[PDB]
């Protein structure tokens, strides 16, 4: 039950690219690399959740507030969204939406995650949309992944890749 | 080495209301279930691969013609598309952008997808977009997973899953 499987940037970079039409993209990763907003080296942690039970657990809903540090500590801003529980066993998926709010614009993340799998050292993605200043009219993905799993309440390890 | 962890086709069904912009879709889930287009118990297996081999294995490229069969062993049609390797260690991810031919239409399915995490028998989740018949205008989700992994050709169970 340890199983790590990180992405690093560079690959990041490429899916990046490939989704958004640069289908020659893994020619030169560096290059794919160089087009893109990189965010690396990124925790989060809840500072707001509400919680929205349900008896046995699929459709309990959480409203949440995550707080992005840079790998100093410094906060960069929220990303303010929603979970839901799709489901519990054998694994627990939860759908996620949220917007991310930084001094410089924001961008959306939409998808489907296996926490099960998490608790596993995983690393899940989620569809990142730009919305505002120098995030807008670029897309991508953001990685998450426990960041220490004898932590309560959890910090994530993230990155967003965009262009 | 053995952990499933599959989403059923109504858990797919929030999740692509949810993205959707019914943002209430957990409160009756069989009521998600009901505006969708429900694609499920089908499976693919490659008819053709064409693979080209980067040395250390970042940036091999697949093109690919998947067949889809109901449960009863019948071809539906086929699934079109082009895999990037991102990353070989610790777990192999790929990108992949398909179209999936059908007798009442097609839907283009992009993610990126952990290979490993699927040996250990785990659901991958990609996004899809309908591009035609009664696809067309819907957004949703497709699972796949290893059906029987020591079978030859490998076969992988679907749900695709749209509103
Ligand atoms: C019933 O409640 C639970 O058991 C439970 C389970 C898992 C979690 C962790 O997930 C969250 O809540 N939300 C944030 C953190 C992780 C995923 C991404 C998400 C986030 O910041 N994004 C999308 C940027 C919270 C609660
Ligand atoms: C070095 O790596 C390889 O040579 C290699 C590794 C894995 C595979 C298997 O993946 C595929 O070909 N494609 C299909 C199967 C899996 C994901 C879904 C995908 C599919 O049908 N979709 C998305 C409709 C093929 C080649």
């Amino acid at each position: 039950i340890v199983d790590p499987g990180p992405l690093d940037v560079t690959a990041l970079a490429v899916a990046a690219a490939l989704a958004a039409g640069l289908h020659s993209a893994a020619d030169d990763p560096a290059a794919a690399l160089d087009k893109c907003i990189v965010l690396d080296e990124l925790t989060e942690f809840a500072e707001k959740l509400v919680v929205h039970d349900r008896p046995g657990g699929i459709g309990t809903t959480v409203e949440y507030v995550e707080v992005y540090e840079d790998a100093s500590g410094v906060r960069l801003g929220t990303a303010t969204g929603n979970a839901v529980v799709l489901k519990m066993e054998p694994h627990m998926w939860q759908f996620h939406q949220s917007v991310s709010e930084l001094a410089d614009g924001s961008f959306e993340a939409v998808g489907v995650i296996d926490c099960t799998a998490m608790l596993r050292r995983m690393t899940q993605v989620l569809r990142v949309t730009g919305r505002s200043g120098r995030y807008a009219g670029k897309s991508g993905f953001m990685t998450l992944a426990i960041s220490d799993p004898n932590q309560r309440p959890p910090h994530y390890s993230v990155q967003v890749v965009l262009c």
